[PDB]
């Protein structure tokens, strides 16, 4: 792949952040507090899961960028809807406005309706994102093997401006505490 071109800089939202996780200064790292993190609430947070949106909003383009996720043992990375629910219980699907990977019990699975078993021989430590607006596509790429493809949706119909899309995952085993960190260009 040839996307590194297209790279943007991705800082997140802390508005949208849900109320345990802890945006570090820059606003390119997050990880999952040991407790609230003493903001209030609003409308835009992430209620149920330890989620958070870019600030960024793509309508348009050609958009690339990458994520760390040495050591951890769960998380969901990709793209949203500007419009996802963010209060109560939902699943990450398309159909709710959500082209994602996770990773989840020492399995990789793409969130498509119902999930799909990815094929990963190299565990990745930093994934690639490509979002190709026009053309209807999300790909996503393993950068600890080469750049090798992991999983594309193509045909998706997004609906409306798409923002970058994080879960650092709950930390009830002890063993998921690691932040997500947006790579340098
Ligand atoms: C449909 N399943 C889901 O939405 C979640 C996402 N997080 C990892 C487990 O599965």
């Amino acid at each position: 792949h040839h996307h590194h071109h297209h790279m943007v800089h991705i800082t997140l939202d802390r508005n949208t952040a849900n109320s345990w996780l802890i945006i570090s200064k820059d606003r390119r790292q997050v990880r999952m507090g040991d407790t609230h993190q003493n903001v209030s609430d609003n409308k835009e947070r992430f209620s149920n899961y330890p989620m958070v949106l870019g600030a960024q909003r793509f309508s348009s383009g050609k958009m690339y960028w990458e994520v760390d996720v040495t050591q951890k043992e769960a998380w969901d990375l990709g793209v949203c809807r500007d419009s996802v629910q963010r209060k109560g219980q939902f699943s990450l699907s398309p159909e709710n406005g959500f082209w994602t990977i996770w990773l989840w019990q020492d399995s990789y699975e793409a969130g498509t309706s119902p999930q799909t078993t990815l094929h990963i021989q190299v565990p990745p430590c930093q994934i690639g994102i490509f979002v190709d607006y026009e053309a209807g596509v999300v790909s996503f790429y393993n950068i600890t093997d080469h750049g090798s493809l992991i999983y594309t949706f193509s045909e998706c119909v997004f609906a409306g401006p798409l923002r970058p899309f994080f879960n650092v995952g709950f930390n009830y085993s002890g063993g998921n505490a690691a932040p997500l960190k947006l790579c340098p260009l």
